[PDB]
Parts: C-alpha cells; sequence; structure tokens
C-alpha cells in the first residue's frame, strides 16, 4: 500500500507475449466469423506482496473493442494493424478487465489482443496478456457484463486465434506512448522571428482537481536544445534532442496537486519545448495535459523555480510557438512506443 516507486523511463508494454482470442465459434483460429459482438473477461490478482497501482494498457482488435477496468469505460477503437494506447489506475489487490470486441464483416476472422503492464507499489512490473485463462460467451454481451458483480464463473473459456508471431493478422504496430499531435512547441515571449536568445526559460503548470485521487503520470517530452523535468520538486530526467522524444512514468502523484517543472534551454537559433502528460484518476478517468499558453513561463530562473507552492508572480503566460509539426522541426519525431 506504500509506494516506493520513484519516477522512471517511461517502460513499454510489449505485445510480444500476447494472444489473439475470441470465442470459438469456428473452432478454426483465424476462420471466418458471423457478425456478432462478444465478451471477454478476467480477473487479475496482485501477486503477495505487492499492491498494484496502475496499468499501460495495449489493445488490437478485429474489428472493434470496447475496453472496461473495474466496470468503467476506459476507451473505445478498433482495427489490428496498430494497437490502441490506454492508461489506468487500479484497484490495490485484484482487478476485472472486460473487453467487448465486435466483428463487422460477415465471414471474416474476429480476435482481441492486449497487453497490461502492471505497476507495483514497489516499483515493479508484471504483464499480464489475453489468452485462453479470460472468460467468454457464444451470446452477445449481457447487460453489465463488465461489472465485477457479475458472476462468470459459468462462462467458457476464450479460444486462441493465433499468437503475436504466428497469426492472419501479423503482429500490430505499437502506438506512440502519447501524441504530441494535439500539443504545442512553447517558450518565454523572447522568442521572435525564428528564433530566441541563447539561454535557459523556466516553465510550470500546476494540476489541482481537489475533489479527484490522482495515481499515475505519464510525460512524453522535448526540447530544441535541452531540458530537465521536476514533477512537485523532484527531478525526474532531461534530456538533449529535439528530434527524439523522452517518456517518463511518475507512479507516485500526489493525490490532488501536483506541479510541473521545466528549465529549458537554448543553444541558439529557434527553440521550444513541447510536452504531452496524461494524469489517471482512481475513478478510472484521467486528463489530458499539453504544453500550450496555460503554462506560466520566466526568462530569468529564480531560485526554487521548481518548488510546487512559489509565487508566480511575474512569471508570463507562456508563448505559443506553433502547434505540433510546425517548422523547423517538422513532425518526425522519435516517439517512446506504447
Ligand atoms: C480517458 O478517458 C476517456 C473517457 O473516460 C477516453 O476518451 C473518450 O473516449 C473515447 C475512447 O477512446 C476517446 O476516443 C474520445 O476521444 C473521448 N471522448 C470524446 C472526446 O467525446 C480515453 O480513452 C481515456 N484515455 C486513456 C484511458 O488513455
Ligand atoms: C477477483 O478475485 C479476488 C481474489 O480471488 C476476489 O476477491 C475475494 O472475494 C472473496 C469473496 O467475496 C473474499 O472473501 C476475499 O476476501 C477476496 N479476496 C481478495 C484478495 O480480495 C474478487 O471478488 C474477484 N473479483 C471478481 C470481479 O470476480
Ligand atoms: C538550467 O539548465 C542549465 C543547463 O542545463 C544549467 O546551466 C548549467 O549549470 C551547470 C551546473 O550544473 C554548469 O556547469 C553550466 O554552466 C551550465 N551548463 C549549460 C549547458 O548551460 C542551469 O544551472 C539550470 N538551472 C537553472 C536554475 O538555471
Ligand atoms: C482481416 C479482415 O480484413 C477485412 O476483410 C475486414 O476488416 C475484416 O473484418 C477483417 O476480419
Ligand atoms: C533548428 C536548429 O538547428 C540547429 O541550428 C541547432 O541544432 C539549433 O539548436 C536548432 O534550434
Ligand atoms: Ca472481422
Ligand atoms: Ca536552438
Amino acid at each position: 500500500c506504500k509506494i516506493t516507486a520513484t519516477p522512471s523511463q517511461f517502460q513499454p508494454a510489449l505485445l510480444n507475449a500476447s494472444k489473439w482470442i475470441w470465442t470459438g465459434e469456428n473452432p478454426i483460429p483465424g476462420g471466418s466469423n458471423i457478425i456478432s459482438t462478444r465478451p471477454f473477461r478476467k480477473n487479475i490478482t496482485a501477486p503477495c506482496g505487492k499492491c498494484s497501482v496502475c496499468a499501460t494498457i495495449v489493445v488490437a482488435s478485429d474489428d472493434a473493442h470496447t475496453f472496461y477496468v473495474n466496470g468503467v469505460r476506459i476507451g473505445t477503437g478498433a482495427g489490428f494493424r496498430q494497437g490502441q494506447a490506454l492508461f489506468v489506475a487500479l484497484q490495490p489487490t485484484w482487478n476485472l478487465f472486460a473487453i467487448a470486441g465486435q466483428n463487422l464483416v460477415a465471414n471474416s476472422p474476429a480476435g482481441i489482443m492486449a497487453s497490461i503492464l502492471v505497476h507495483f507499489s514497489d516499483g515493479t512490473s508484471e504483464t499480464f496478456v489475453t489468452d485462453e485463462s479470460w472468460k467468454t460467451l457464444r451470446a452477445a454481451p449481457p447487460e453489465n457484463f463488465q461489472l465485477p458483480s457479475t458472476n462468470d464463473s459459468n462462462w467458457p473459456s476464450a479460444a486462441v486465434q493465433g499468437a503475436y508471431q504466428n497469426s492472419v493478422w501479423g503482429p500490430p504496430v505499437l502506438p506512440p506512448v502519447l501524441p504530441l499531435r494535439g500539443s504545442n512547441w512553447i517558450w518565454t515571449s523572447d522568442n521572435v522571428n525564428g528564433a530566441a536568445p541563447v539561454g535557459s526559460r523556466a516553465f510550470r503548470k500546476t494540476v489541482n482537481q481537489c475533489t479527484k485521487v490522482a495515481v499515475c503520470a505519464t510525460v512524453l517530452i522535448a526540447a530544441d536544445d535541452r531540458y530537465t523535468l521536476y514533477v512537485n520538486g523532484a527531478t525526474v530526467g532531461s534530456g538533449s534532442s529535439y528530434t527524439v522524444a523522452d517518456a517518463y512514468t511518475i507512479p507516485n502523484l500526489h493525490p490532488t496537486f501536483n506541479t510541473f517543472a521545466i528549465n529549458a534551454t537554448n543553444g541558439g537559433g529557434p527553440a521550444g519545448v513541447i510536452a504531452t502528460i496524461l494524469i489517471t484518476y482512481s475513478d478510472g478517468s484521467n486528463e489530458t495535459v499539453v504544453t500550450d499558453a496555460s503554462w506560466k513561463a520566466i526568462q530569468t530562473i529564480p531560485q526554487g523555480f521548481q518548488p510546487p507552492l512559489i509565487d508566480e508572480f511575474g512569471w508570463e503566460s507562456a508563448k505559443i510557438i506553433g502547434a505540433f509539426g510546425v517548422a523547423p522541426w517538422g513532425a518526425g519525431m522519435v516517439i517512446p512506443s506504447a
């Protein structure tokens, strides 16, 4: 229950050990199936002596899926060529994962594949996957099939349709951990006419939903020249590339108030910092924060620019240099896989 895990480099959930599953209505795996919707459930328990905190999920489907965690709809998606990234807070000892899969083309294959990378309170992680231990039904999902109160003890086992490397679908591409589409390159307002002075600049963003309980954050960040990233005053990481982005996991968020602070440095010419942050809440919801004009910025970095509760007098609104994609940096940022 005590969280000794600390901020770390983001660890990708992989699909390599995962299996495609369906109902087995057609006993040929990868065989033709009817248009239909089918349920899939798995109760996963935390190993002895650890608490589960949150999970990075990658899910792929032929043809479409709706993903639930402990009764809460977490995401909807479709397609088997590229997986979908989802993030969710978890109960400490067990968690019910439920998926409604849909086959949308008659006489065509059908399948659900997911990988669930659970992070534990002690800083360790374990991947769980769709396989034959999941429960299903040869029928449309009952009402409230995804709720933990539904009893699945008399459900049949899911039928494996294929493996990551051996299936009709081939191996799905991992999505990026988080999008940079939707974020902006920002800087202090001394950034004009495509260049900014040499020097360091600081940026701050606070999230404070005092009626919710925040659990984990995933951060994706890049800066033209370099950055150091802080959360609630603690150093998270640093980078020096505007073509290869860095991803971090913050597993020990404060429950209600969290401040992200950045020291970014321009070595000459253009400058900018860009980031996308996803925070998970204990009720299963999430929120995304992006670098934009709601961040604060300052041109001379004061002592203790990174502590959570400083006086922000004399900080300006950060300037939007451009949405992700603009010249000179373009759209080709290398982003870690989800
Ligand atoms: C965060 O939670 C929300 C809902 O709880 C999810 O976003 C909405 O639901 C669908 C499901 O993927 C999104 O595609 C839409 O963009 C959202 N609805 C809108 C805009 O009306 C989202 O899946 C969750 N993110 C996670 C779990 O990473
Ligand atoms: C998932 O599994 C856990 C553990 O097997 C279930 O939790 C147990 O439920 C029984 C019956 O209510 C309790 O007596 C135990 O104390 C619980 N054990 C633990 C470790 O919590 C849980 O009910 C299952 N969830 C679902 C949705 O089936
Ligand atoms: C902000 O970042 C810059 C660069 O990362 C820091 O400036 C460096 O300070 C180190 C001390 O560790 C010195 O060795 C160098 O003079 C600087 N290096 C570079 C590359 O500029 C700066 O101290 C950071 N913090 C603040 C508050 O400005
Ligand atoms: C793999 C196959 O591809 C197309 O025919 C359709 O997407 C169909 O639903 C799917 O099963
Ligand atoms: C886009 C531009 O490219 C070079 O001039 C340098 O790497 C500089 O730091 C960067 O801003
Ligand atoms: Ca299909
Ligand atoms: Ca530069």
